[PDB]
């Protein structure tokens, strides 16, 4: 082969050198022995990791057999609950305990703001993503809807000055809102000015400071004629931009050039489920990407640098200009053969992941070329997603102990950010966060996973509901409180995030800027956003409310039982008419294919993919679990059947390709639908999902893209 011969390893020659070439140099790790620890690493903690994927497999046969003995309609929750407890599912809870998480950096103990989420593949993105830390709130405003394209204010080629002019004034509320003056409002403002270390705002008739000076954080320029003025809110910096000159300033009664935001506070870097990795080619470039984030010298153009203020009193001061970033690491089921064994069996990529993305993430704790672009208090930030109650967790945490020693690392460098996606988790919740208390950064709602592991679960139980009616279950609004609860209840507040899930319509911002400000005010410190735009937006709603005085509210309250947790969202009796199943099928089998196509021909992972009714969303491939799995229970269950699956799949397919038209790089699926990889993976899916381990894609998925792959290289 091309393979490396280490120990029982052998390791593709593309990884191999990738390592030894640009990872290693730099962070004072001895080759050898990095590789000799791979090894011993894998060798040791292979065996655990698929004893821990039997058992999951142990625990659904189990609960599948329970519900199929059983012919009494109505749930009984005592013997369910009885049931799962016996079986080992449901774990006691243990006594209360606080969290003893250090070396964290601010902007995850203590600011509570936007997390936008990028796939680690794609450069452009994850360097717009790094620099969203700062975002122009004018450009947010006249870009998307949340100010209307009504009779007059439409976007054109060039700008709209009556359009300009609703943006300036929104923003001149959210300053009043978020910044008030001690009289009259900043619409009427006429100027700025630093006298005495104080901020004066120049009125019509009159001159005022802020209600509160402390808001007042900084300025650029001279004092008696500033460049910009820096102010805070809720631990979040506002900045306003003075310029006479500008296209935009020229129009405005103070000169205002554009209101800047703080507003992607951190960014995951994501290895899994947004992107597709299927070999030892794709890791290295997500791999070499994330090594050019962390050592500052990506470039598709740069990274940020700091941003210089001057202090109210006059002195120098610096702030960051980029975002905090995390990497999502891929699970423990899944494995690769960037690496196989003697026998040619593939290692796990969990493993691979943790050892790979922290050995990188190493060149991020010190000098670039510049200062150190990532953590100043010396942490590596983890997020680990699908882990399945608290011996998962205590599975990674040994992994990441382990790897700590390889890399030369202080024991608990690398910290934990739990996705929250996996009911085994849900249920076992504050059991997970104990089992990580000395490296947990953060819990987090995953919840469009979660809602396919629901189905799952409770696949032999009946029918679900529809796709668009899980998001208002009994189970997930119980899902979503206890997660704050146990975040809480473990002294998340002034210490580790409490995280809330994605906005996944990336056009509709005035309904994203309407509606997530519940998530805040459900008292996460933190909500996921698909792009720096949305990440300008979302910061809106934590200037409007107090998150931390949200949490403190919330401190002691038990507002979900054990028995909402476990209500299976199962369809009531008569539930649809016949369009109404049709309607679900197109939308389930637009979803899939709609996702599929991407994935399996041009091996992207997540993107704007126009759903059934033209609605651009962005999701992850969670969004495959879901729909595969509702549409495996309705064929279990008999409300549709397999010619009704087949003529929605053969219906939407020209639709899909339809919806690719503007795309040089695609091929359509319609008609020759049996030479088309992607339509019969979009088949597979859904005709083999329920036989999947917890409806997971991936297996399926990875084969097709990788056959997809071998064909075009003949
Ligand atoms: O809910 C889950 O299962 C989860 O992992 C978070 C979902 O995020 C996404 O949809 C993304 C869209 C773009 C980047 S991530
Ligand atoms: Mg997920
Ligand atoms: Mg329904
Ligand atoms: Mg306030």
């Amino acid at each position: 082969t091309d393979r490396v011969s280490v120990g029982n390893l052998r390791i593709a020659r593309v990884l191999y050198d990738f390592v030894n070439n640009e990872a290693l140099p730099g962070t004072d790790i001895d080759p050898d022995s990095f590789w000799a620890g791979v090894d011993k690493v894998v060798a040791d903690l292979t065996p655990q990791n698929q004893a821990l994927l039997n058992a999951r497999d142990e625990l659904q046969a189990q609960i599948d057999k329970w519900h199929r003995r059983r012919v009494i309609e109505p749930i009984d929750m005592d013997a369910y609950r009885q049931f799962l407890t016996e079986i080992g599912y449901l774990l006691p809870e243990p006594d209360d305990f606080t969290i003893t998480t250090s070396g964290v950096d601010a902007e995850i103990t203590t600011t509570a703001g936007p997390q936008l989420v990028v796939p680690v593949l794609n450069a452009r993105f994850a360097l717009n993503a790094a620099n969203a830390r700062w975002g122009s709130l004018y450009d947010a405003l006249y870009g998307t809807d949340v100010i209307p394209e009504t009779d007059g204010a439409e976007k054109g080629p060039t700008y709209n000055k009556v359009r300009g002019d609703k943006v300036i004034a929104y923003a001149r509320k959210f300053l009043d809102d978020s910044v008030p003056l001690s009289s009259g409002s900043f619409g009427d403002a006429t100027g700025f000015t630093v006298q005495d270390g104080q901020l004066v705002v120049a009125l019509p008739d009159k001159s005022t400071g802020l209600a509160n000076p402390g808001q007042f954080a900084g300025y650029t320029g001279a004092a008696e004629s500033p460049t910009s003025v820096l102010l805070i809110n809720h631990g979040l910096h506002i900045e306003i931009l003075i310029d006479p000159e500008s296209q935009v300033g020229t129009t405005d009664r103070a000169g205002v050039k554009d209101v800047i935001l703080e507003s992607a506070i951190t960014t995951i870097m994501d290895f899994e489920d947004s992107v597709a990795a299927v070999d030892a080619a794709d890791k290295v470039l997500g791999y070499r990407n994330w090594l050019g984030l962390n050592k500052g010298d990506l470039a598709a153009r740069v990274l940020n640098r700091d941003r210089n203020y001057t202090a109210p009193g006059g002195g120098q001061f610096t702030l960051p200009g980029r975002s905090l970033m995390f990497v999502r690491n891929v699970g423990h089921l899944m494995t690769n053969d960037a690496i196989v064994d003697t026998d040619g069996s593939e290692v796990f990529e969990g493993i691979m992941d943790a050892l790979f993305t922290g050995l990188i993430a190493i060149h991020g704790l010190k000098a670039s070329d510049g200062p150190l672009i990532n953590s100043r208090t010396g942490s590596i930030y983890i997020v680990k997603p699908k882990m399945h109650g608290p011996a998962e967790v205590a599975f990674t945490c040994e992994l990441f102990s382990r790897v700590e020693d390889v890399l030369g690392l202080p024991q608990n460098t690398m910290k934990i950010g739990i996705m929250d996606e996996e009911r085994r988790t849900t249920v076992n919740l504050k059991a997970c966060i104990k089992a990580a208390a000395d490296r947990v950064v953060f819990i987090n709602t995953g919840f469009l996973d979660r809602t396919g592991d629901e189905i799952h679960t409770s696949m032999e139980a009946g029918p679900m509901v529809r796709k668009g009616t899980m998001k208002s279950q009994p189970w997930i609004l119980a899902y979503e409180d206890h997660n704050v609860d146990a975040g809480l209840a473990a002294g998340f507040s002034g210490r580790a995030q409490v995280g809330k899930g994605m906005w996944t319509m990336t056009e509709l911002m005035a309904d994203m800027v309407e509606t997530k400000i519940a998530q805040p005010r459900a008292g996460a410190s933190t909500a996921w956003v698909p792009s720096p735009t949305a990440a300008t937006l979302h910061a809106l709603h934590y200037h409007q409310v107090d998150v931390a005085a949200v949490q403190q509210g919330l401190a002691g309250k038990r507002r979900a039982t054990i028995e909402q947790l476990l209500t299976i969202p199962l369809a009531k009796e008569l539930a649809w008419a016949p369009d109404e199943i049709r309607e679900e099928v197109d939308n389930n089998c637009q979803s899939i294919l709609g996702y599929v196509v991407r994935w399996v021909d041009q091996g992207v992972g997540a993107s704007k993919v126009p759903d059934i009714h033209d609605v651009a969303l962005m999701e992850d491939r969670a969004t495959l679990r879901i729909s595969s799995q509702l549409l495996a229970n309705w064929l279990r269950h008999g409300v549709i059947t397999s010619a009704d699956v087949r003529a929605s799949l053969e219906r939407m397919a020209p639709l899909v390709d339809r919806q690719n038209a503007g795309d040089v790089a695609y091929r359509p699926m319609a008609p020759n639908f049996d030479d088309s990889i992607a339509f019969l993976a979009a088949q597979e899916l859904i005709l083999s999902g329920a036989q999947q381990p917890n409806g997971y894609t991936e297996p399926i998925l990875h084969r097709r893209r990788r056959e997809f792959k071998a064909r075009a290289a003949e």
